[PDB]
């Protein structure tokens, strides 16, 4: 088989590169290990940065979107007894945020994909790449028991966290940046209707509590949890009664309750690579780097590389200016490190942790009260949730 | 002997307050362990905030300051190859700071205190407080062997850290909350000129170093240093070079050194207790807390304090409102922990430190870069170097 750019990954990176790369006129292979229903059982990213919106509407895939997505002007956070309102759209310059959840964007760039018959290869089997700094890059992989070879020009690895191509570059070419978190989060899924019109962040001496939504009639909760902890011990009742009491008093009384659609544990993790590629091999997404949960960053920073990898070989392949792709990994990380330190800041403020002295807790506390109090420290907090500003570039 | 007010301590904290009260009709006494020479060897502040100008200005002191006192519009900061100026006056909305030294404003309250006629009694030793819950508080000490009793209606301890009146508590009364710090800075003032006009604050892979100035021909530089170090193994000539070493090559260029007039090791700490008052005693300055010298913070605490003790005294005595001073140590800790909050963030962002994994020396080069870099980043700097507003109150 023979493509110009082989993707390995159908996860939400994958996909919209493909998408962009296809109404771009550049031909394309998506592999994918998993079946299509295994990748749409997968709940996860619920807030989407502006940027992102305008991208998918690039890709021409927003019609949904604009349907049925919430546009979120504020977020609340809660603390100490009181709530705070961080009006977003006024302190960031009119940005705002969009809800529509992951599952739903990555069912609607599939169904894109489908339509317009490109080519994706799902149940792919282990996926080998070889001959990364040629001329003449090769993916190995098995359908049905017998063994295949694509050639293409540039693979991008869109295989998230635990894929193949962040493991094929020489390890001794890579620095790893890594800070694990001593707790997890347990996050449930219900047809019920959401407790506020907004987010509600919660730092509580219980535990982080975040109240999130998915439609008028579906919601998304999560609770800080040990990392020793499994899902099989945390019924919906459980659940519930422990959300309850890390909520304001007035928000847990208004809480319309109800059994869970899914239920999972999601551990926290900061994990960043340099550098994002090697020979003809670029990575994008969760392969490079992984955000915690905490500022909604990781899928809307998947997008963000995924725009600079699409315009860099939009030059390369009309503009016959293949040299600007050297460039890739240092866009890409400016932008990643400021959203980490976002990701971690919000992280360290929100949650209860382990070794904590007397001092820290009073510091977490009065890092509350300051940002949350002070107008410069509010816009610091709005700016960076809804997305500081891509790269122009060249 | 009687008198109205007794003042435990004659540093700056005990003679400001001794002059605003003795300014405004009420009796008071200090009572200092050591003698005039010795507290005029400290060096200590060269950074005061409009707060601090303001009450100098009140307590009749401000002649000498705002003839001699230079007055700061903006400071930088180098990190990385690079540095960055913040407009404080710009970004703060007008306001900016004042260097004078400490010294300097120690001996002009001095000079004050001994013309009008107020006591102070110095070699004061072994300063006992007693009955602090009475109708009649009582201080004993020591002058020439002989034990005498000074009796009061009120007590302010303004002796420091190491001073008699927060040990007088029952020390189950207080919440302490202490971080101690992995280094120390050691300090040098020479008759050089300041090699700019603005402090400079450098984050070096060597370590933390800071441009600082007492006057046009009067300059004090600081290096971080280990715990273990002595100051009898830093010469003049390695000072210099280590300083020269950190700093940014078109700034050690200029420099011009020469020999100290003064060299010490201060050790970083935060500290803060509560509550700062007991019965009668009512705590203020070091006596109740301590922030790192990073932020320029601790004798600017201490004049808030004592504006907030002098002003609810006034309201004591002038207005029979004695009820209101209950009211003083809540007061006091909002300012308090945020200022703490602000020192504890330079000191983490502008310090080398031990225990450095790669991530946090990422997220500390991205913090710098963020804040730096960020209007809005830039006036959170701005506004709380400049000083928070203090509380109206009533
Ligand atoms: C609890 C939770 C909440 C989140 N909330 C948000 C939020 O609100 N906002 C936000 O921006 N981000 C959020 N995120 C992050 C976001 O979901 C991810 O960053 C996003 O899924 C990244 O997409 P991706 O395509 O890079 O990776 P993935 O979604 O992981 O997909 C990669 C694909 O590659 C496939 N693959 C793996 N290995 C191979 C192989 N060897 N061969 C072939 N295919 C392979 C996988 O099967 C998978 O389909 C959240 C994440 C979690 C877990
Ligand atoms: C290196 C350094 C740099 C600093 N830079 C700055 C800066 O630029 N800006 C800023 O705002 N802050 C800065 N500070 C902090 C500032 O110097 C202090 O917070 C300030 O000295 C507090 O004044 P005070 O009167 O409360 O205490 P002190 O100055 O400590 O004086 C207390 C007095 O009480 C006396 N005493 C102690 N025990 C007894 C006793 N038992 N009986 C009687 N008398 C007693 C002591 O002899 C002393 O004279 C700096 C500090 C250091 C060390």
């Amino acid at each position: 088989m023979k493509t110009q750019v082989a993707i390995i990954g159908a996860g939400p990176s994958g996909l919209l590169l493909g998408q962009l790369l296809h109404k771009a006129g550049i031909d394309n292979v998506i592999l994918e290990r998993q079946t299509p229903d295994y990748v749409l059982g997968r709940i996860r990213a619920g807030v989407l940065e502006q940027g992102m919106v305008d991208l998918l509407r690039e890709a021409g895939v927003d019609r949904r979107m604009a349907r049925d997505g919430l546009v979120h002007e504020g977020v609340e956070i809660a603390f100490a007894g009181q709530r705070r309102r961080i009006d977003l759209k006024r302190l960031s310059g009119g940005k705002t945020v969009t809800v529509y959840g992951q599952t739903e964007v990555t069912r609607d760039l599939m169904e894109a994909r489908e339509a317009c018959g490109a080519t994706t290869v799902y149940q792919a089997a282990e996926v080998r790449l070889h001959d990364l700094q040629g001329e003449r890059p090769y993916v190995t992989f098995e359908r049905d028991g017998e063994r295949l070879r694509l050639d293409c020009d540039y693979i991008a690895g869109c295989d998230g966290f635990h894929g193949i191509s962040r493991q094929s570059i020489p390890a001794e070419r890579l620095k790893v940046f890594e800070r694990v978190y001593p707790f997890g989060w347990l996050g449930l899924l219900a047809d019920t209707p959401p407790v506020s019109h907004e987010l509600i962040y919660a730092n509580h001496p219980r535990g982080f509590a975040l109240c999130s939504q998915r439609s008028a009639t579906r919601s998304r909760y999560y609770v800080q949890v040990p990392l020793s902890e499994k899902v099989e011990d945390w019924s919906d009742e459980r659940f519930w009664t422990e959300l309850k009491a890390r909520l304001p008093s007035e928000v847990a009384e208004k809480l319309v309750t109800g059994p869970s659609l899914e239920k999972s544990i999601a551990p926290l993790r900061s994990f960043v690579v340099e550098p994002m590629q090697h020979g003809r091999l670029f990575l994008a997404g969760d392969a490079a780097h992984i955000v915690p949960p905490t500022g909604a960053k990781g899928l809307n920073l998947a997008a963000s590389d995924v725009s600079t990898l699409y315009r860099l070989l939009l030059k390369a392949y009309r503009e016959g200016r293949g040299e600007l792709l050297e460039r890739y990994s240092a866009i890409c990380l400016r932008r990643i490190w400021k959203a980490e330190r976002f990701s971690w800041w919000m992280t360290s403020v929100l949650h209860r942790f382990p070794d904590t002295d007397a001092f820290s807790q009073r510091i977490q506390q009065t890092e509350l009260e300051y940002y949350l109090g002070s107008e410069a420290g509010l816009a610091t907090i709005a700016e960076n949730f809804v997305g500081l500003p891509y790269e122009e570039i060249e």
